[PDB]
């Protein structure tokens, strides 16, 4: 199971690279049936830590890109999860009792209760706050901000944008010629092609990350 192996490596250091930008990140992974059908078993787990900030959307996109590349028929989830000692990030490949709890902006999570995200989730949480013009992960993304404290475990779902809209579309004009030339115009440039320069470059993803700062009003 080596080109097995290779995909979940390569999804597993997707989460590691971009879920936060600084600090200690606690990522935990785990079987052969990772991919089966009708499996529990998540990728990897992390622990999240109060005050850090989770960037969801963009991890989750990323993976779905990788899979759908592999033709891997399912999409990912995520579950949050608190089990009173701390929350965790479960990252699936699939599909998998407690109260399950929807995307809002401040989402209570006391013991034994979850939330559930998927595929369609981000867009529906955006598609109220933002014009349509900004709906697309490239203009506006979700993240969770973690909010652990002995009294009150919180998530924090914000919509972040880039405040400085020529420094973010230089990073586009990077993404999409790094693009460009591993396949050999801007009109044409997609969510796909986004994830494949970024693919060959993880700096780039950083760097498109670092723009995306600035919470809606």
């Amino acid at each position: 199971a080596s080109p097995e192996e290779r995909l979940l490596d390569e999804l597993n250091n997707v989460i590691v690279s971009f879920l936060c930008d600084s600090g200690s990140l606690e990522v935990e992974r785990c079987g052969a049936h990772v991919f089966s059908r009708g499996s529990s078993q998540p990728l990897c787990t992390v622990k999240l830590r109060h005050g850090q900030i989770y960037h969801l959307e963009f991890v989750y996109k990323f993976l779905a890109f990788k899979l759908k590349n592999c033709n891997y028929p399912s999409s990912p989830v995520f579950v949050i999860s608190n089990n009173g000692l701390a929350t965790t990030l479960r990252c699936f490949l699939h599909e998998p009792s407690g109260p399950c709890l929807g995307l809002s902006t401040d989402v209570d999570l006391p013991k034994n209760s979850i939330i559930m995200l998927g595929q369609d989730d981000f867009i529906k949480f955006k598609s109220p706050l933002v014009f349509p013009a900004e709906l697309d992960l490239l203009k506006s993304m979700v993240v969770c901000r973690a909010y652990i404290t002995e009294h009150r475990t919180t998530m924090q779902f914000l919509v972040f944008q880039a405040a400085n809209a020529q420094k973010a579309s230089r990073v586009m004009d990077m993404i999409s010629d790094m693009s460009q030339q591993l396949s050999g115009d801007r009109s044409h440039f997609s969510l796909r092609d986004f994830f494949r320069g970024i693919s060959a470059n993880f700096e780039l993803g950083k760097d498109f990350l670092r723009e995306m700062n600035t919470p809606i009003h």
